C-alpha cells in the first residue's frame, strides 16, 4: 500500500515531464518506476501480466530490438495505469 502510492507518484510524475517534453526526466522516473515493480511485482491476472510484460521488455531492449521495446512500454504503461488506477 505505501509501495502502491510510491507507484502511483511516479506514474503521475512521469506524465507531467512527458508533458513537459524532459525525456532525461522521463529515462530517470522510470528507472524508479522500473525499482518499484520489480519489488511489488516479484496474484490476479493483470499483477502476472504486468510481471510477464516488464520481463519482455527488459529483454526485448538488452536484444536491441527497439520497435518492440516502444510498443512493450506503451502497452506497460496501459497496464500500469489500469491496476494502480492513475489517470
Ligand atoms: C494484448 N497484447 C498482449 C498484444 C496481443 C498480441 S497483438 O499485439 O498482435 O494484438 C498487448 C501487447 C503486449 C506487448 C506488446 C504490445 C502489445
Ligand atoms: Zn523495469
Amino acid at each position: 500500500s505505501p509501495l502502491a502510492q510510491q507507484i502511483k507518484n511516479i506514474l503521475s510524475l512521469i506524465g507531467q515531464a512527458d508533458a513537459a517534453g524532459r525525456m532525461d526526466e522521463v529515462r530517470t522516473l522510470q528507472l524508479n518506476l522500473c525499482q518499484l515493480m520489480v519489488e511489488y511485482f516479484q496474484g490476479s491476472p493483470l499483477a502476472q501480466q504486468i510481471q510477464n510484460i516488464h520481463s519482455f521488455g527488459h529483454q526485448a531492449w538488452a536484444a536491441g530490438r527497439l520497435d518492440e521495446v516502444r510498443r512493450i512500454q506503451e502497452n506497460l504503461y496501459q497496464l500500469m495505469k489500469e491496476y494502480f488506477q492513475q489517470s
